[PDB]
């Protein structure tokens, strides 16, 4: 086993899900799908080329671009592309694996997979951005089609990087299909798409919240712990303040945007949106929080995560990115009266932190226990959107808003109602105790993908 | 001529073609029509490949698998696929030559055509049936595409080998389209299909009892001659017992299922599950009968059509294969009081039978006439949904089960009347007497599918 | 197994096989290969379109076009096309089988296969072989590709077919590719092919007596039973007379020309030319016997084979068609005294006919027994040839008169020693009597093509 | 950033060559080809696959295959296959870096890669061996063409995997093209291919000692320490023993094969071809020993290199394994007064070892130094007469014994010649101090990779 590669994500991943997938009543009834825990690990197909582009100075650029078509059971390769540096096999492995269950577990088509490359799109030129995108779309052509990949957008890969590589597809290869998502009306995209996975994670924000106290209190007098910045967060922030939710938490990376006065001071929707647009300049938190009216409003502690510092929070919800709760940070946020751990990312609570909060939450029987979220359970509903936009891609005309909106918040709705139904009583006895929703949600995709692949004949 | 091969089945049915097209007025008024019955009885295309795959005791296995791809004229080659062991050229010649005029006939857009392989499902384990799949596949998948050839099912043919066959396709082709048809949740597919066949069938054994009353008697203390055990006598036995329909007749294929009381007593809808049930798990109806509710219910009598002893049936529904009905069996239908000769198969009425049935109708004028009913005349449900299904396929979406059959129940309706007002006047002059429905429901195809490759070029 | 179509030729060809193998010692000693010979008699695909073209007189007609790739263990599907209208399945199936082993035995890299159509170039213009040589070429483009179908020339079609089929190819595949054989200067074909119909047919004749007398006798003093007219009858007589070999038979199908004093008169190579030129003309041999020139050398007597009139023939050389010779017509060359049954064609001697000569051959110990000679045993010249250009297609370069008749005879004498090698006591022991060549064509054939399928998995 | 995976034998390879083109004049004269050491270390194409095959009890088992196309700059892509239990990604891509500069140094039209799968053919049955390759060719066809990749043979990929894979290919893709390397004479015929790498690395050593002492030493009267079983050292002792040397060890991976009497003692042919013939079966040399003639002659040494116990040797060509010979292994060499350590695969030497082999190089001017020979520079030829294969197979013709062998020949001349040729230009060869070898392998294969990149515009 050690001639195979150690892929640290990856095998978290993949130990998490076992774990989960062990302590169930699925297994003993159907002890056939352990053999298929053997086939849904191994992916499809991998796919590592180099790019060579050329800089802004006439020099040669050479990196590394990666297309993980992991699982197609249920329906064609979709997943995204991440421009980032630190991209690597084992993170968009990782990431691919997750995509299998979330889009099975929402009851979508569409298989999973992800793509990318360790281009880095801070400090390059428009020019820079366009040839490398031209060169990466030449070397992945080969590979992807309306029915075969349908890559999508993520951490790097924006608008104009979506517009580019959608460019040079139709160049050459003479096409104009709906191969790629996250267009618009230059290149005959779809509405809500672009904005689509903040409003998916907002989506499940609040709806996370609403089941966490199952309907019994909107975000009336309650402090939200949202994360991040530019997209995403944006949204997360303007429609959780609509209930009188308090904005206590918008840490970047670095920058911790608390409240002075975290009992009454809010943050206001307008000043998020000035945040988002910094950051679609590409430029830190700085000159915002040091402006008179951002300084009066809230404090700024750089250097550490909001959990020192939380204010008492309601809600925690970490979506920065993945390992973004610690273990220290994880009691921390136990201590200062938190029963409802939003993440809102991929694998952003450490496995440390996932197993005290367990502990916690198993040991702290009724209504004030720490309810656990998984990152695949949440998020979502830019996945939706995506598969919408193919949907209308292939009938060559474009939806209207509200037929959009009205396809969305009517699917997704008997999706939570499946995975919920799905985890009624079976792993997780829960009797007279909180339930466990990872342990909701893995089984609830994963018996779906096996059955898939089994009426396909991929494992016997 | 003696050097093209004699086919028995598809000469029969060009024979009966050509009969009622001569004895019409649209001969006379298009004798140019003449012409184009020479380029309509030449298929477009015709595969034979071998299939070498491996059995359960290590030994290789050499069988034969076609695909007759007979005309597209008005859309894709449309066509099921039968695993039995006496298939060949002529059976598949026939079945796509009558499958063209049913699409053509229901307002169908798709072609015909029509594959399959002399494999013999019954006695072989799962792993046999995967790996034929899997060998059958490769040879036909260098043949077929989504715009090229969308397979479906037939008998032989269950959800089983369809998923098998989709799984190797999509391996070895790296595509994922809608390319074959009998799909379910795990592969894609769509609601209403996988009952298609039943539902089809008893919608058209239904509406030719209510054409053959005119709505003047429902199957109100009427006994119904169903034949064989498939979704086409389940349903149509579930969907006529609704109005009254005393039940008589359930033959699997030897051993008739006829109730000991044909006065009074009937079948029940769980009996008619449980042989479902039986009839999957590869068990004809002994131990079914046995049973001491079943041997209360009906008598057995193996060994004979349930012609001889149909106890005085009100219509006679024969509907297990091609051939089903004899000269004698067919005077004995008469002389027992049908007037409803309702044929729910392809063939399955003798030549000569079909002849005295036309003869003794045009010799019976009044509302005591036999009333013939072709095959294609009806049988086209399952074909509509299976056309529904590639459509949605293609829609990159999953139609609802009201939105399917509010597609269905308003389509095939249209046809219907397209039918009866293309064989209103044309031929059959009826001047008092019953007309004929062979003589109708070929022109109404006819004239669609020739008028479609004239306009092609095909013919000239 | 009535399912199965029944195919007269093919099925002989499958029975004479059959029984050769079984009395032999390659069954004893590999039992396993017995399997292999139910992978062998099923095609690896058989392909019959429509072909739809338009006649002088501007009307439509409908053809059958087969394709019959049989096997292609050995190298690319490598077969023929025949336009007469008397074909079919059985009798391409039949020609493909016995290419297999026609091409194996010979030590080419060529697998089996067959194409051709019930079109009769008989009695059409220019124009009407042009349309239809399209259309077909449009069908068959298809599933033809230079690694996949190249196919040859055969009875019907000439220079001029295989040339228009090759305009058609380049027209709608723009590919201009060594994807069929027969072409010349004006398509870029090779050298010796344009003879190499009789320039096969009369090495194996010449080479077939010499092994006959074992070198012991040229053809001083010999009476040639050759059939025919022109072409293969044509270049056969060539080089038969030119070591005195006396010429007593040309008869083309009905009309014999037969000498009338056998004991000297011969005929002369001029007048051979002529009968070809005439044959070319699409004239049969009336006007030619008229001339006093041509009526002083031989005797015409029509509607009767040569074998009623031999006048003591010394060899047999039945290269018309199949089944040539019956069992009372070889009685006859038996009564006659002839000793060499050299037949030139495919199944030329009839089944009864074949046994009748085996049974006397191994009753009349001796150098005074009757020699058989089968079809694949004999030939095989042109098809050599037709490798040849395929090859020098390949290369995109064309190979002069010196060397493509010096990679001819060259190879085919090391084939033919492997021929006889591999019959050294492989069964038919010969202890004192003349040994079977039926035996050791059919085992050194089978015995190649079997290890090549097992080699690459075919048959296990 | 070291988001970059841990490639270890990759990283080694790259150190050396780097290593070898800093210390040369080729970068001071050219500082531009500091960017194609960037360009080249790219594979510029990796595919990872996921192949799942049914064993003989009927079980699923799940394998990876893969497929590593460094670089085509100097032709299609041509590397082997290697199935084996311990390939991962590193081990394919040091094995395809090493082959682009084979391929390039030795004057050959192909380029570099390889692929292969931790499938483990050892005690495995044929049908297990059968499916594997099925499964595998059907995952690895659509990356692979005549002109795109053609992958040969290697430890683990022997005549019936070849055999196994062209068959599933030639059926899948329904072409007959020279896509694959090591195939049988009659299908696509491969001459003199097991022989030709054996004599390479004691041609190289024979060269370099008649080089190296001014023609003061030869081959007579050495003794070789030449190790592994198989292949390269077996033909490696037929050449030594041909000559008039004495072979005094065949070691393996378990144990070692000394003979009692070093002065003289040899292994026979006959022995060698036992030896072929146990090791076919995968059975250690072990009882081979135990064998009366081999218990007379050889000691074993289980769990011991050779290379310190046969003590005097004149020549070591560790053939075997990578990184067979340690540092205290080559301090031992130094011991025994060895004077030339050639290597019969790559990397044979550890870092260490090459390091003290290279210093030592330099001292003891005139025999004696144990001077180090890359496995690049000796193994050859066998690649060579692949390239060879694939000219066979694009001319649809077979060469004879006589032409592939005056080619190979032709072609090592060549290759010796220009790799000498540019040896004193970029290394340092002081006076008479035993230039480096390794150094001049690496710039002569680099510098025609890099110009053929520059030529085509990869890097700039």
């Amino acid at each position: 086993m050690s001639n195979l590669p150690v892929e640290p994500e990856f095998e978290q991943a993949y130990k998490e899900l076992a774990s989960t997938l062990e302590n169930s009543t699925l297994f003993q009834k159907n002890p056939e799908y352990r053999k298929a825990l053997a086939v849904v690990s191994v992916p499809e197909r991998v796919i590592q080329f180099r790019v060579v582009w050329e800089n802004d100075k006439g020099e040669v650029q050479v990196n590394r671009g990666f297309r993980v078509q992991f699982n197609s059971a249920l329906g064609p390769y979709k997943g995204g592309l991440r421009f980032h540096p630190s991209v690597n096999l084992s993170i968009l492995k990782f990431l691919g694996f997750e995509q299998i269950f979330k889009n099975a577990l929402t009851g979508l088509n569409m298989g999973g997979g992800k793509g990318g490359s360790d281009f880095d799109p801070k400090g390059k030129s428009d020019s820079e951005i366009r040839r490398f995108c031209v060169a990466f779309m030449t070397e992945l052509c080969r590979h992807i089609g309306a029915d075969t990949d349908v890559p999508a957008g993520d951490i790097g890969v924006t608008g104009r990087e979506i517009g580019y590589l959608f460019g040079q597809y139709r160049k050459l290869r003479n096409s104009w299909e709906g191969v790629l998502t996250g267009k618009g009306g230059s290149w005959g995209g779809s509405l809500i798409r672009p904005e689509a996975t903040g409003y998916g994670v907002v989506y499940y924000v609040e709806h996370m919240i609403a089941h966490a106290t199952n309907g019994a209190e909107s975000f009336a007098g309650k402090r939200v712990a949202i994360s991040g910045s530019g997209n995403v967060a944006q949204y997360a922030a303007l429609k959780v303040i609509e209930l009188g939710g308090r904005v206590v938490s918008l840490s970047d990376s670095q920058g911790s945007l608390i409240v002075k006065d975290t009992a009454k001071d809010s943050f206001t929707p307008a000043e998020i949106d000035a945040i988002a647009a910094l950051k679609v300049d590409r430029k830190q938190i700085a000159e915002l929080v040091t402006d008179a009216a951002f300084a009066d409003k809230f404090t700024y502690l750089p250097g550490q995560r909001p959990w020192v510092h939380v204010g008492a929070v309601d809600v925690a919800l970490p979506s920065a990115t993945q390992n973004e709760v610690s273990g220290e940070e994880a009691q921390a946020l136990i201590a200062a009266g938190c029963k409802f751990i939003a993440e809102g990312s991929n694998m952003g609570c450490t496995q440390a932190a996932i197993d005290a909060f367990e502990a916690h939450r198993e040991a702290n029987k009724g209504a004030a226990a720490i309810w656990y979220a998984p990152g695949k359970a949440a998020n979502a509903g830019g996945v939706a959107v995506s598969g919408l936009e193919m949907a209308q891609n292939s009938a060559r005309l474009s939806w209207t808003a509200e037929e959009v909106d009205a396809r969305l918040k009517d699917i997704m709705k008997s999706c939570f109602q499946n995975g919920l139904d799905t985890a009624k009583e079976y792993a997780t006895p829960a009797d007279g105790i909180l339930p466990s929703l990872v342990t909701g949600s893995n089984i609830a995709g994963f018996t779906k993908v096996a059955a898939a692949m089994k009426d396909q004949g991929d494992w016997w």
